[PDB]
């Protein structure tokens, strides 16, 4: 079938080094789906040279699905006719930088890329923001592309979801693939709320299987919440490969469908569960025919409401902080 | 079906960081083949801690095929009942080191691992050496495991093969997947000899398509031969992801079969083409039912013989240099 154009930012960086080869291998859109990679990196000579090196390696893998690949230094050319965009590049938190500095630096990046997508990308492009802060960066991009459907701007909560999935499998001693109805609410940050209240393994309640709410509060939540730091502590560097895997999972499920299984996606709120409309938030969803649908009717107990409030508050503080660049 | 135990060395290193996730994803042995990873790193605290971090990331990917995973600091436990072994870890060429120093350091590593495989691995384990010098390291391991079939010790020439494949596709403007009968002779080094004399695209001679022997000699050969250096020059670091891809290709084709297609494998010479028996050398082969078979009857012209002689000479110099550690 006809190749899909996939645009990827921060292409010479770490996450992309684990990401690009798997996309070219057919992991993201299917084994029968040819892809054209439109790679973007900052204009700097060193970065462009490094991108040239990554491209050489991809060619050296002899991937049959790779129908084309081009390098860019301008988002306007990189996003041209793109069917899917993975916004990985972002400004990391450097020395001396306060929260307001990080928010502004990223807002300047995402308003530009959002405008570029609005101008040249496919009219129904699917966008996934991976670069931190993911939810807020996705919101900025979305707000910056008024001619495009807001529902098409998503943020990656799939890494938090997969990490929660692995802690549950470990605790219950059950295969990670047998867990159903687990999902995460909120921000892709330590304030995320992995909700195991509806999760089931072979039809049995996970919550009842564990039968220990203290584990949930003092062990499960904090471990998943601080997992990225644990990896940096052990490896010395960030969790590139698992973040890349989660991005592939996100697009794969969005495009190919979950067949009834629930998953987590950071999406623009339509007001469900009392989340203000427009806020990019992690919600439990099912997907089909390239569209997602929020799972309705879940009960929100006192504990859940307080957790949801904390993560929503963090997202609102971030939004307030970039509002001025969205004039 | 029953899970296969895959042992991998230098597991906290770069090549492995691109390799492990793809093995766990089912890329190497099939999508219906569960795997158990037995990972080895040197005993040092920093290395073992980093290995713990990589393992955390793999868990965080929630791979359904991963039936188990253990970390080791001793080859004797790492190779236990291993069905396949990927010897990635090796001693890199550091400052002050002469060729004899590099050869000895690696010989000390591979005699130990070869003995360990001989003692505890599956009686029919398949071994692939990726760590440099690959051909010689494979030879040392093979010589160190007398109770195991010598034909089961192989070296990775698949990266040189894939790189040659990409240069031909680029030159002819034809899809990399349409090229048949291309292969590489010799050492996994710049003395390798990519042979395009039998290569065909849709039934047409590649050699005749290009119709320029000077390109072959002064452009094709040197480019493929120095490709790794070109990548280091561009990226600042080695070609980890494409080397990992070639390793997967090597095992995948060996185990699942090439269905008549020719590929390159560094194997112990049985004397074919006048290559001394026992020398691990790149030969064109076809594979089926987990076994390889050297393609016979190829013509070796004057140019080919001189190239074969150069690469064979390099391999013999290396062998002479480690012979004393094989007492």
């Amino acid at each position: 079938k006809t190749p899909m154009r996939v645009a990827v930012t921060g292409a010479a960086g770490q996450i992309c080094y684990s990401l690009l080869f798997r996309i070219a291998n057919g992991d993201m859109l299917g084994k029968d789906q040819p892809v054209i990679l439109q790679l973007l990196e900052i204009p700097n000579e060193k970065a462009q040279k490094a991108l040239q090196g990554v491209m050489m390696e991809i060619d050296d893998c002899a991937f049959p699905l790779l129908a084309g690949m081009t390098a860019h230094a301008d988002p306007m050319t990189a996003f041209k006719d793109a069917d899917v965009a993975l916004l990985v590049g972002a400004r990391p938190r450097g020395p001396g930088m306060e929260r307001k500095d990080l928010l502004e630096a990223n807002a300047q990046i995402f308003t530009v890329q959002g405008k570029a997508i609005d101008a040249v990308a496919s009219r129904n492009i699917k966008v996934l923001v991976v670069g931190n802060p993911a939810n807020t960066n996705a919101y900025i991009a979305m707000k910056s592309a008024p001619s495009l459907p807001a529902k098409n701007f998503t943020a990656m909560l799939r890494l938090d979801h997969n990490r929660a999935l692995s802690q549950i499998a470990a605790k219950t001693g059950k295969p990670v693939s047998s867990i159903e109805k687990l999902f995460v609410w909120g921000n892709h940050s330590p304030t995320m709320y992995a909700d195991y209240r509806y999760a089931q393994i072979d039809g049995a309640s996970v919550k009842d299987m564990i039968n220990d709410d203290a584990w949930n509060r003092d062990t499960f939540l904090p471990t998943v919440g601080k997992r990225g730091a644990a990896i940096i502590d052990a490896r010395g560097v960030s969790s590139a490969a698992s973040a890349a895997n989660a991005a592939i999972d996100h697009i794969h499920d969005w495009v190919l469908g979950t067949a009834g299984k629930w998953t987590t996606m950071g999406i623009p709120s339509d007001g469900s569960y009392g989340i203000p409309e427009g806020v990019i938030f992690g919600f439990p969803v099912t997907t089909e025919n390239g569209e997602y649908k929020i799972v309705q009717g879940l009960s929100i107990d006192a504990f859940s409401q307080e957790r949801i409030n904390v993560t929503l508050n963090e997202l609102l503080e971030e939004q307030n902080g970039v509002q001025h660049l969205l004039g």
